C-alpha cells in the first residue's frame, strides 16, 4: 500500500510470452538446446499459476523473435496488471551501448536485450505504461512517468542441469527458481525470490557465472497466486 | 522477534552485518572540469557530497572524499581502495558524483568523466574490485552508487572467471539518459536517497530503500529521470544504523 507495491487486481494478471528457441540452423554451428522444453514446460506451468494467458512459441529467427515482441506489444494491455517475456536461447555475448545481454534467433542472428526491452517502453505501448513489464531470459550456450520506467530483467547463463551428467534433464537454474516460486510467491516480492534464487545458485557454483537483475521498477510486486 | 527480525537474522537471506566499523566507503566528488572539456561546473555537488560523506558515517562506514580528479586518478583511488584489506570489513560502498555518458559494455552500462575529461567505465569501476583483485571482499557486498549522465537523451515521458559477485550498482538514471542536478538543491536521486536512507535505512534494506527512491523520483520536474540498479546480490542489505 501506500504505493510501496504493484496493484495486481485483474484476473487474468496479464500476457506472457515465452520464446523457446532448440533447434539452430547448420550455418550458425550453435548445438540444439535438448532439456530446454522441459524448462520451457516448467515455465509454461508457472506462470500461468502466476495467473498469466501464457502463449509459447518455439523455434523463432531472430526477425520472427521480434515480429512475436512486437505483435505483444501492439497488444492492448488497457486493463491488464503486468506483462512477462520470456526467451530461452543460447546466449550472444556482443557488448553493447545501453543494455547488456542478447539471445540467438534459430538463425543465428541476435536481438540484444536492449531491442526487447524497448519494443515495451511507454512509447511504443503506452498500453502497459505503469504497468511492470518483466523481462526472464535464460542464455544456455552460444501527470508523466519516464519513458524507461517499470523495466525489470532477470538475466541468466547459468548452464548446469538438474542431473549434471546428463545435459537433457533440463535447466538446474529454472527448476530452482520455478521451485522457489512455488514455495514463497505467496508471501515473497519478485525481487526477494529471485535473491533465493541468486543464492541458491551461488552456492551450486562458487565462481560459476551468477544471474543477475536489471532493476527499474518503482514498486515490489507480489505475484497473484491461490 | 517478529518477521523483519527474524529475516534481518537469517544468514542465509541477509547479509550479515556486524563488524565495526562497517567497512570503508569512498566518495568521488568531481566538480570543476577542464576548459577543453566542454563539461560545465557541476554546482551543487557539494551539498550531495556532504550529506552521503554524513550519511554513509551514519551507517557506520569509514567515509573518505576525493574530489576533482583525473580519470587516472580516479582509477588509482580506486585501485589503492581494493589494494586494501578488507579482511575485518563486511561490505564496501564506492559512490562517484560527476558527468558520465554511454559506454560500450558487456555487463555494466554507462561511463564515469575524469576532471580531465577523459571517460572511466563503471565496468571498470566494478571490476577493479573482483575477487581475484580484491580476495579480501569475496563474498562480501560491494555497493556503487553512479549520480552522473547516463546518457544524452532528455526524457519527456508520457501521461498516466571474470563474474559479478555481491555487485551491486545504483543508477541514478536509466542507460541512455539524462540526470538531472539543481544548482542549490543537489542532484534529484541523491537529495531523495538521503532523505529516504534517513527515514528508513533504519527498517528497509537496501533494495527496499531504492524503489522508494526510484519511485519517489519518477514522479519528478518537467523532464523524466528512471533511477534503477544492476543487482548481483545474493542477499538482503541492511545497514548498521545509529
Amino acid at each position: 500500500n501506500a504505493d510501496l507495491a504493484y496493484i495486481l487486481s485483474m484476473e487474468p494478471c496479464g500476457h506472457c510470452l515465452i520464446i523457446n528457441n532448440v533447434n539452430f540452423c547448420r550455418e550458425s554451428g550453435l548445438r540444439t538446446r535438448t532439456g530446454s522444453n522441459i524448462d520451457c514446460e516448467k515455465l509454461r506451468r508457472r506462470f500461468s499459476s502466476l495467473h498469466f494467458m501464457v502463449e509459447v512459441k518455439g523455434d523463432l529467427t531472430a526477425k520472427k523473435m521480434v515480429l512475436a515482441l512486437l505483435e505483444l506489444a501492439r497488444q492492448d494491455h488497457g486493463a491488464l496488471d503486468c506483462c512477462v517475456v520470456v526467451i530461452l536461447s543460447h546466449g550472444c555475448q556482443a557488448s553493447h551501448l545501453q543494455f547488456p545481454g542478447a539471445v540467438y534467433g534459430t538463425d543465428g542472428c541476435p536481438v540484444s536485450v536492449e531491442k526487447i526491452v524497448n519494443i515495451f517502453n511507454g512509447t511504443s505501448c503506452p498500453s502497459l505504461g505503469g504497468k511492470p513489464k518483466l523481462f526472464f531470459i535464460q542464455a544456455c550456450g552460444g501527470s508523466s512517468l519516464p519513458t524507461p520506467s517499470d523495466i525489470f530483467v532477470s538475466y541468466s547463463t547459468f548452464p548446469g542441469f538438474v542431473s549434471w551428467r546428463d545435459p537433457k534433464s533440463g535447466s538446474w537454474y529454472v527448476e530452482t527458481l520455478d521451485d522457489i516460486f512455488e514455495q514463497w510467491a505467496h508471501s515473497e516480492d519478485l525481487q526477494s525470490l529471485l535473491l533465493r534464487v541468486a543464492n541458491a545458485v551461488s552456492v551450486k557454483g562458487i565462481y560459476k557465472q551468477m544471474p543477475g537483475c536489471f532493476n527499474f521498477l518503482r514498486k515490489k510486486l507480489f505475484f497473484k497466486t491461490s
